[PDB]
């Protein structure tokens, strides 16, 4: 298999924004007198877009004013202004971006969240430049684990999906790589370290830190 | 999870054509020319399309003459007059779907192989009025491992896919289903024995004569 690109997931992968999202969703949520401490009546919902996560609520506890897109646009801007405010970078973001082009790749992201807030923390970082195409879920019927924007990325990167390598966190962004039949590196979320799902992808890395040219390319 | 429908796929799954597709790909491709012997070349194409697979050897050892769509027409029509003659329904199947209405689900298939052969293999086992719906990718851009074929089943059958379970023999029809987000069920292709990655599936049986209702409901 012959990779020409690198496709980054963003929440979780290159920053750490996971506990950001879920103060944001916290706070809103609170706010409209949502029992919060029956969280555990959801399913494991890491990498599912914020729209499904509101539905998810919505059906256990339903609430009056704001519609759930109202409240799902509130709870991303809450996550953006945390992001901006913490900066967030995750370990060996910088270096693994870099090696993706030290080894000849076209770089790419695709994530769930809104096209704006990935043109955000990407260029808060100083990497928009590093990056070739940006592909966002919000707009798309289905996110992760569909694979349709790692399909959008790979085709605004101008590459077969299978020359595609998808770094991601979670076992959603997984399945969704693999959906799209592109090669497969993980670096598990604290939340799911031990997930036997993992197997799926083809490399496992406890950090970005420890990524390889070899882990890229095969 | 409530579970409102049981998807059934086709080829390797319902029957056991996975021998006689086989044979008509490599009876067909034995009369372009093309050298039989270089078929390690290839990737594992255990439950992909029809076409995917023609690319394949076209891309090794391209042909003259027909183009890769009649080459693909023409494995289709052999791989069907193979199933006529032979009949292979596998194990536990009529028991399967008998088993899914007592448990009160409504029955789907979905399928890379062609709507008329989705009918065709159906009506031959006298098993087309137990399906409520019925889904091809032929048509769509990407079969499995793409959740599309699953979603529109789910859709033409009139529930949420998140009620499904899909039952399948190959792990590209498994990361489909769980792209679509549904329950799955894996009956492994013998080839597949053994694969670490059906661990992503809910259930896996060694036939489908092992199927019970906990399997399908969980
Ligand atoms: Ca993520
Ligand atoms: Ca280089
Ligand atoms: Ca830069
Ligand atoms: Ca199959």
């Amino acid at each position: 298999r012959q990779i020409l690109a690198a496709i980054f997931d963003m929440d979780g992968l290159l920053i750490d924004s996971e506990p950001l999202w879920d103060r944001a969703e916290l706070d809103v949520m609170a706010s409209l007198g949502v029992d919060i401490s029956r969280r555990n009546e959801l399913p494991d919902t890491l990498g599912l877009r914020i729209d499904m996560v509101v539905d998810l609520w919505y059906a256990r506890q339903p609430w009056n004013g704001p519609s759930r897109q109202e409240v799902v646009e509130r709870v991303i801007a809450r996550a953006i202004s945390l992001v901006e405010e913490t900066r967030p970078l995750l370990p060996g973001v910088r270096e693994a971006v870099a090696l993706c082009k030290e080894q000849g790749l076209l770089v790419g992201l695709a994530s769930a969240s809104p096209l704006h807030m990935l043109e955000k923390v990407l260029t808060m970082f100083d990497l928009r430049d590093s990056f070739d195409a940006l592909a966002s879920a919000e707009k798309l019927p289905y996110s992760k684990p569909h694979p349709q924007v790692y399909l959008d990325c790979a085709a605004k990167l101008g590459v077969d999906p299978l020359t595609c390598v998808a770094l991601e966190d979670s076992v959603n962004g997984m399945i969704a790589s693999k959906a799209a039949r592109m090669r497969s590196i993980v670096v598990p979320a604290p939340e799911a370290q031990n997930d036997p799902r993992f197997v799926l992808a083809n490399v496992k890395l406890s950090s970005l830190t420890e990524l390889t040219a070899k882990d890229l390319l095969g």
